[PDB]
């Protein structure tokens, strides 16, 4: 019976490891929690699953929730009580933006495994987070698709016998157009409407491969991969989810439907694996599996995520931080959808490098380029 | 550093085991070995390797290898003291037929890991054989591409965690072709040694497959599914109880599984052309069709009648093949050979050793 945390519980992730967590009363406890204003919220996990601390964004909803419990906090510092709270046996950062960035940190002094689900953590920070990881003998396990199919494929194997790991992508929204179809796309084209359906910026991630990218920087810290070790290849159906070559040239391949559950809980329960209701992969109704060169001249965003790990550095912070805004104002109207790369490239091209930043100075450059003129 | 012994060493698949140890001299030692009548051969390999013991299958040949002398023994004896030489580390059980049953069962009981390449051992006996490994904590691994695939699926995981395992086929030689089509196959035709052949255009081979799978993973019948799968590059797949699926993959290969039998659980470097899925393009799935392969059905229906049903399946099947490779029945009678044996034999709950062989003498050696 594990103890688990979850920051920003709330949020989709979240929200699904809160049934993980209520469909296996036997093997997990919800021993603590943040989110961010959906007080509602954690009044209802409070009353069900009765955790032992729990954290919210504003000192003014503290009071809101005494009621209810007799150990509330807030706040930045709330954050790190939560994740570093000496009962947690598997902290789950399910936090967006660089907010969890330090509460992973911390998280990993106090010597507490990590379950990532924030993509950030490992794509500004990927050396400082797992070097840390290292340091203090814990582990930082994938609750992504593509990341905890690699992870699978490894399970059991020497990792000095990979040859090459590639990651799947579908194509995105645009896959079918030409090249010259793509001056003419409107977020309409990609978004019916922005505001009925979640997922918008990940929507626009996906039809520019930026997704992928961020995909490639976080395995290559993850499982600490050379550069040249780290494929893609366009897979239409999404089935196989990643392949791994060893230098026997073996090829192990994680395959499965799109359940976000399952990775969730794998995480979970990891080395063990407990059952899932849920329907299983049939491949004679698939019936066909395609399979094609990723095309880089296409999708520039993902040459760029290759470019960042090549320089290293700060350079893969400016990535982020850049298609974070590019994207914004893709949603909102002001720039066309191939914009997006040349404002990211740009943006590239002037960045000075530093080092190996520390985490302040991630920060610093974050903000800058989320906060500065274009 | 491993010590390899070498049961029938003078076969393609003894020679290819040679060839794994002399390209990897800092890996493996070709410790003991075993021929059958070809002492020429057994010489040169005493020339090269350092055997410590040997064995021949004629107590009269003993004299010739004494100038070249390493320690030799002969007959059945000789098969088990070099299976169970304390110095084994893993013996490659390579003799075709019954005659390596009994070596095998005492080379689990003196601790040994067990590499079989050939299916007879767990198709007419795999009750016994895992129950013994069980029991002595031995390594069995059947040089084979669909179980060199699914222990690579099984890799850091719990055998107990497993949902289903499905092997994958091409179809065989004649997967294009229709039931009424078979009526004009001929052995040129189907040759394209020669028995494993016509196994793999029958579908027999996936169906043995299926049978060892069954007693190698201590999997319920419903949990062992097959697939058709035209291009040959999925070799295994492996559902686990969250439903997470993993598959190994590769281009279709022969030299490897031996390889991945002396190395196993390791994984060594090994130069061959990577997989190319961008060139392969597509990978195509259909449902298995066991009115078109009836050979797979008979695999199932001895798993579910058991006892000695499996014997007699592949007892009847080796005299069948032969005797359309001697053009003595059409290639569709084959199976209705192996069904009307099937459906007359008195099945025998738990066969001991020796039940097992007499009864595969009788099936081999009885006239039809």
């Amino acid at each position: 019976m594990k103890n688990i945390a979850i920051l920003g519980a709330s949020g989709s992730i979240g929200q699904q490891a809160i049934d993980v967590i209520a469909r296996h009363p036997e093997s997990f406890n919800l021993i603590s929690f943040t989110v961010g204003k959906n007080i509602e919220f954690a009044i209802e996990v409070i009353e069900k699953f009765k955790p032992e601390i729990v954290s919210v964004q504003d000192e003014a909803d503290v009071e809101r929730l005494k009621p209810y419990h007799s150990n509330i906090v807030s706040g930045r510092q709330g954050l790190i009580d939560v994740s570093t709270y000496e009962k947690n046996d598997l902290v789950l950062n399910a936090l967006l933006g660089s907010v969890g960035l330090e509460p992973t940190m911390k998280a990993i002094e106090a010597g507490k495994n990590i379950a990532l689900a924030n993509k950030e953590t490992l794509v500004v920070a990927g050396k400082l987070v797992m070097t840390h990881a290292k340091r203090y003998g814990v582990d930082i396990l994938p609750v992504d698709s593509e990341h905890a199919a690699i992870f699978q494929c490894l399970n059991g194997e020497d990792m000095h016998k990979i040859k090459n790991v590639t990651i799947t992508a579908s194509g995105g929204s645009f896959r079918e157009l030409t090249r010259e179809q793509l001056e003419h796309v409107t977020v309409g084209d990609a978004l019916n409407h922005p505001n009925w359906s979640m997922g918008n910026k990940i929507t626009i991630d996906s039809a520019t491969m930026m997704n992928k990218g961020f995909e490639v920087i976080e395995a290559k810290w993850l499982f600490d991969l050379k550069i040249d070790q780290i494929k893609t290849i366009l897979h239409k159906e999404s089935i196989i989810h990643s392949l791994v070559e060893f230098v026997d040239t073996s090829v192990m391949a994680q395959l499965g439907t799109p359940d976000m559950r399952m990775p969730i809980q794998y995480a979970f329960t990891y080395p063990e694996r407990i059952e899932h209701r849920a329907p299983s992969l049939d491949l004679v109704q698939v019936a066909q599996l395609h399979f094609q060169e990723m095309d880089l001249d296409r999708y520039r965003c993902l040459k760029f995520a290759y470019d960042a790990l090549r320089i290293g550095g700060s350079m893969p912070v400016v990535l982020n931080a850049v298609n974070e805004v590019a994207v914004a104002k893709f949603l909102n109207h002001e720039i066309t959808f191939l914009e997006i790369e040349h404002m990211i490239e740009r943006e590239m091209s002037a960045h000075e490098v530093i080092p190996d930043p520390s985490l302040e100075e991630i920060l610093e450059i974050d903000h800058y380029y989320k906060t500065k003129s274009y």
